[PDB]
């Protein structure tokens, strides 16, 4: 007689995964799904990161004296810091927010100057407020226009678009803070300005009274914005309070966006961006911030994930029923057999491959490699402000339920699958060799075949590899068996 | 001889499901997965409910004198019931949905009186409008300043922020009826009012003209709130049309909200209010309302789906085979044995122990238990408005149709795999059989084995329990089946 | 001896899906799950489609006269040419997007005239830059009033809605170009207007100043609307500068809508319109356009998507059995019988098990997946000009809608392709366990998916082991001799 037992292998240490039908099982290998750290560091290659320091766009934008570092700048993703401040006379926007991602989006500030004509008013006006040096300055950008002699007279301008790209002007109102300030300042006891095209117009009436101080100043600037498409024209028509533009800005379509973020900036490749630093996108999931830039992966709300990458793991001549195999290092699944001569182990090389060949590249074929997101919406606010704010909220938290939802379930299906695959395969490789032992061989209900005649090792050869010949050892198991 | 079947439970009324592969299997015990109904109460523990009855929210704010029951109030939710009226001057907010939530999340309205000083003007202006009592009155909150004697100076009032937390201030705005009104309330033919702290300014030019009557008046008030930050200021500059502040609000962070709701409120507990009333959270999808506060099932679209608990149901000695055991009342699993004695009838506590185990707790593996949300946006409408309002109902939907997506989705798999490891376990069961009886019986093909030997009762106690030795009985069953 | 084999069919050229399992899986028949592709034409039938030719929606409610041809329609999907234009006096629209967004929901133009009196002014002012042929006109829904005489009066008139539905009102306010104008057309050198309801008000003051020449004018107009509900009033109480309303619109709800597209409108019958044109709705998913009108396909990513309706395709290789060969010669099933005999080979197929497998591969994606989903009116999608917070917004939620639909469709196929490889796998080894049920102890597998029966089995005896009334005893004892 002799022995011949199927099994597989086992690890001193597994790790527990769940599936969709047991909350916890141990297998022989596992994979972690979800980056949960970062460098504290972003890297300034591939994408063109710029710094802003102490200064914000809007204010880089407008030319406040301590930004003048940042004319005619290109961006791909602009990096506001919280220590920044503004050092100039005090203005405000109405609709901050959208001229903050329009002008971030663009990613450039290519300004190019203009011959505007103001006849019959004092140009270049300042205030101690905007210190450039030791005299009072203003804003690069714009032009601050008071009365000349005892006069201010309408004003009249136009500028025709003649190139074949789209022009961007920013220009202001003043509020003074009394009217004998208003008199003084401009003739007429209220002033006006219109700034129009062929398809819109804007016309602000300016508001006086007092306010707090800043900067010793209690006045204010109120800025506005206009685009002009080619073949157009604008017409600016003002009898008092006009902050005159100086030029225009270029605005251009690309990937460009704005962050805010306190962490330094090192030299280093990275493709994808957070407001913690700079983190690997190897795996699918994410959980360090929902703020992201470049290809990154997706974010969820769970802080791991385990995805199996073995069988699962039986303590330890025996088969595979309830019984794995420690002393095995050569393969997954193998051949033991008793014998005449001793003990011998083999391994199967097709079936591990098959198996192997499974498992490898399972993600892949569900999820993409990497979504590649550049501007999106903002995601932390500082002030309350009602309905908008409400609705960006709901939002972004559907969508981080949905995907932490399609996370878990897609986790849980993919270990059920490996789990089953890997027993299957044991289970064909053992119907495989009792179909080569048709008449004689016995199982012994516990993995392993017994072959009632003599099977030496060329024997156990011939049965390993396919080419066992029953008839050839028939009419003796016959008389061994009955 | 001797006969031994195995066998599973059959119960006389099954329930339908649908699995991945089947449009209806019939199966032994199934549970409702989707809430359809409510109590038609609103529950008043665990959270704070406070009920609005004739007042909104807005008008508690203010000062309404049917609403003075309201001051000084705090709750988790505010109900709105829909017979409320307002019973003071006529008034209208800008942006009066902003103000209403910010209210609504912030969840108090404490009040804090201040010392404002208004030289040159009269004080405490009533209307015929708004009866307190007898007397004509005012919004409580609100101070109305007309002409002391022949003039009304120019008002220009500051008050410093000088705790920690936010100061919330409600001011106002007079739209006279006529020119002859603005000037006899108001010595200035036009009026202005300006508010600012360092970081923001509004100014409101009021607007003359006549309206349709509103109890008795054809004037019309305009409402404006600003919010100062510890260490800034406030400023009040003011030429006329001004309705003075008498305080400040409290704002806070928190998880309260707003409802409108006709429902009655009684004593219970329930941890999920709709606007249908309380509801129960024990299972994870409901079909009541979108609309929730607290800890609820996920909404969904369809009013009812089956999850099976138990194997299929197969109608009615015999083996598995197309045929199920309805006088089995012992377990899932079973052998049944015919013999000399007489038929007798045991079951399997192992495989009815293991699919129990994997029966119970399978939709906690992949759904959340409870997801708790306060404040939200609002999903009903009662004007129409146009892009906002579009993209709210948009982004509704688009929540709903994906959820329902998944829930049906999900139970089509988890009945899938239930029905599968059902009939695993019963293959298994009786291939272990098998596997026992090594030479000695024979497979009738019904899920039957024919025992060749004399197989009595401890015989068969023997097979089922595993400490069957097949030698004892070898030679003797070779001689009876060959 | 004899020998009995079971197979299963095979097709010479097979189609490759993806599985959850396998990369590329080839099997005998598959089906295309995404639509993507259109005629170019959007079919006028069973929707009223109407066409807006050389019209904004705007211009032909507010009586632009080249668009008087569109008095009083009504339509379920209004369709926007590129080639529109505007050949009046210039305006502009405050909240452009969500007047446009109303009418079209509303899904009507019709008018009632009212009869407004407005006493000591010249009515029915017109302009060289809205021609009614020779002479000068305006809007035909608008009323230009003028000082008549050397006086402008305040005018306050009321209208009551003594009706059981909402009026909608569209009035203006213009703006001149200079101060002496203004004072040459309305006598105030500062006009307002003011319209209220019991509910609402509105007051407007005219801007001044020059603006770049359209159609031979500086000045410009803005519009403005508001709605009376039933038991309410309006007054309009203006001092100068007024465009009056001539009447009401009467204001519906419905599932109407409104489309940009230059496709052609022919005659035929589609439920599905895009803006490519109309599409067939047959299948769950399109890739051709995220703006959609009717019963539609869920829009996808994917521009391709193929779910399995066979079984796995294995070529052809003493006859055989089912492991690791098919059986090309067989056309009457998908699985099957061949028996080797004394009188010579035969075949025959399976029917019980084959109408197993066809019945559950029948209707499987029907019982996850909705077979229509109607959407009527959503929001805009696409967009001309840049405006920041709010269509930063609007991208944002469409673009994770698409991204979300997207993954649901990829794990569905995979999903449903594994479980029917999984269903006929099974199906045949059933079929097979079966066979060696029947055959006791009087057979011997070889192994191949090949039974060897050592009695004589002719054909009358291959027939009851396939019908299943094969008795074993009648043979038992000969192969009893014939084994050992
Ligand atoms: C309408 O209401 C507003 C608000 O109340 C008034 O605005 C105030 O106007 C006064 C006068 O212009 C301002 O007073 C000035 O404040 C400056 C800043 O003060 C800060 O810094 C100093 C030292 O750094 C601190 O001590 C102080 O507490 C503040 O923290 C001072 O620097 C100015 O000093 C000038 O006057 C002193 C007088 O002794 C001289 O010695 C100095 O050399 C210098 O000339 C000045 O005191 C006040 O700040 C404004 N308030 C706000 C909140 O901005 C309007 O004036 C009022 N309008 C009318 C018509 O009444
Ligand atoms: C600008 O345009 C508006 C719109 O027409 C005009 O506003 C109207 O002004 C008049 C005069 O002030 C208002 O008339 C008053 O209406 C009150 C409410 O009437 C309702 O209730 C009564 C009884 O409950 C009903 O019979 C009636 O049909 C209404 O349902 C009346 O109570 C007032 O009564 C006073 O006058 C009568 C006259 O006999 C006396 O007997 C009474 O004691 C009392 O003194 C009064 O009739 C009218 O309501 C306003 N209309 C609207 C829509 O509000 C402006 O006049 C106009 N501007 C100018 C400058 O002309
Ligand atoms: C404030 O600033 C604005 C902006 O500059 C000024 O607006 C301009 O006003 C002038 C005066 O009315 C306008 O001039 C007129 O332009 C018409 C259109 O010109 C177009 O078409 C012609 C031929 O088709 C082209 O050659 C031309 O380049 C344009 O493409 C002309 O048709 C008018 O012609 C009149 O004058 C000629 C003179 O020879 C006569 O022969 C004609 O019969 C006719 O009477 C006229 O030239 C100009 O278009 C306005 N510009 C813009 C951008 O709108 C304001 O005038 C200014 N305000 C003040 C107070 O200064
Ligand atoms: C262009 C111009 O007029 N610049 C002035 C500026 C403005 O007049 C003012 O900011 C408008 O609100 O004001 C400057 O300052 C003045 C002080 O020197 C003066 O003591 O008080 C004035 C107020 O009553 C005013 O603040 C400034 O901003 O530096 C002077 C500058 O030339
Ligand atoms: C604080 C004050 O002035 N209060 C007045 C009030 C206002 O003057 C008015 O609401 C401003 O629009 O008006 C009261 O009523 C008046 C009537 O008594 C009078 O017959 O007609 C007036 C209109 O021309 C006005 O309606 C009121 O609202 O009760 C009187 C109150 O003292
Ligand atoms: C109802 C009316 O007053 N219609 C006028 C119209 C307006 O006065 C103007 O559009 C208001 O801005 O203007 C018309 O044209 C005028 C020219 O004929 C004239 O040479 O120059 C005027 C400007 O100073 C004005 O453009 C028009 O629009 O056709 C004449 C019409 O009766
Ligand atoms: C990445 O930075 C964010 C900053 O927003 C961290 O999130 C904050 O974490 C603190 C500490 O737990 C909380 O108090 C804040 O409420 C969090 N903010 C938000 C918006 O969630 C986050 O923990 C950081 N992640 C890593 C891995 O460093
Ligand atoms: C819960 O209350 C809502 C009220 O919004 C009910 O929904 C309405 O049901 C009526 C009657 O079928 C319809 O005419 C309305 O169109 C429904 N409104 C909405 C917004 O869908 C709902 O039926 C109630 N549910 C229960 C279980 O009582
Ligand atoms: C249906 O029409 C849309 C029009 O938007 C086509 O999408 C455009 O295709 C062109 C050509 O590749 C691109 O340059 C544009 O960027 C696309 N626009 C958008 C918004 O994606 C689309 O290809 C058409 N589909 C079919 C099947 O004709
Ligand atoms: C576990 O699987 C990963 C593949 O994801 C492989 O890199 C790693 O070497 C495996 N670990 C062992 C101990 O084989
Ligand atoms: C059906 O299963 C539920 C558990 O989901 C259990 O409470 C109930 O008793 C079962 N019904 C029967 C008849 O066993
Ligand atoms: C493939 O399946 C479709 C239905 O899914 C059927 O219409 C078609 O005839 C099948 N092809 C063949 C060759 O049977």
């Amino acid at each position: 007689t002799a022995t011949l037992c199927l099994g597989h292998h086992s690890v001193p240490n597994g790790t527990i995964v769940k599936t969709i039908t047991d909350d916890q099982i141990e297998v022989t290998n596992a994979t972690e799904l979800v980056q949960n750290s970062s460098t504290g560091k972003i890297c300034n290659n591939p994408h063109k990161v710029l710094d802003g320091r102490d200064c914000t766009l809007i204010d880089a934008m407008l030319g406040d004296p301590h930004c003048d570092v940042f004319q005619d700048e290109k961006w791909d993703l602009f990096v506001e810091r919280s220590s920044a401040f503004s050092n100039c006379y005090p203005y405000d926007v109405p609709d901050y927010a959208s001229l903050r991602s329009l002008i971030a989006s663009s990613g450039t500030l290519d300004f190019i100057t203009e011959s505007f004509t103001w006849a019959g008013v004092s140009q270049n006006g300042g205030s101690s407020a905007c210190k450039r040096g030791p005299a009072n300055g203003f804003f690069s950008r714009l032009n601050w226009l008071t009365k000349s002699g005892s006069s201010y007279p309408l004003l009249n301008v136009t500028m025709p678009n003649n190139y074949n790209f789209d022009k961007l002007y920013i220009w202001g109102v003043h509020h003074p803070s009394t009217n004998q300030e208003q008199t003084n300042l401009y003739v007429q006891a209220s002033g006006r300005v219109t700034v129009s095209t062929r398809r819109s117009q804007q016309t602000i009436v300016p508001n006086i009274g007092s306010r707090p101080w800043v900067r010793g100043q209690s006045g204010r600037i109120s800025i506005y914005w206009t685009i002009v498409k080619p073949g157009d024209v604008l017409v600016i028509n003002s009898n008092g309070n006009l902050i005159a533009p100086r030029g225009f800005f270029k605005i251009r379509t690309g990937r460009s966006s704005i962050m805010r973020s306190d962490a330094p900036i090192e030299t280093c490749i990275s493709e994808c961006i957070t407001p913690n630093g700079s983190i690997p996108n190897d795996k699918p999931f994410q959980n360090v911030n929902k703020i992201t830039y470049g290809a990154c992966p997706k974010y969820v709300k769970q802080n791991t994930l385990k995805l199996a990458t073995g069988m699962r793991n039986v303590p330890e001549i025996a088969g595979f029923i309830e019984n794995g195999w420690e002393g095995m290092i050569d393969g997954w699944y193998g051949f033991r057999h008793q014998n005449s001569e001793g003990t011998g182990q083999a391994a199967d090389l097709k079936s591990t491959q098959a198996a192997i060949d499974q498992i490898n590249g399972k993600l892949n074929r569900v999820i993409e490699k990497t979504n590649e997101k550049f501007h999106q919406i903002e995601k932390e606010f500082s002030e309350v402000e009602g309905r908008i704010q409400d609705l960006e909220k709901y939002v972004e938290d559907t969508k981080v339920d949905l995907w932490s939802y399609n996370a878990e379930l897609l986790v849980a299906l993919e270990n059920q699958h490996t789990i089953d695959l890997t027993d299957s395969e044991m289970n064909k490789l053992f119907e495989k060799t009792r179909r080569q032992l048709r008449e004689n061989a016995e199982d012994m209900g516990n993995g392993c075949f017994k072959i009632y005649h003599k099977c030496d090792n060329a024997c156990i050869e011939s049965i390993r590899n396919g080419t066992y010949d029953h008839d050839i050892y028939r009419d003796e198991a016959l008389n061994n068996r009955f």
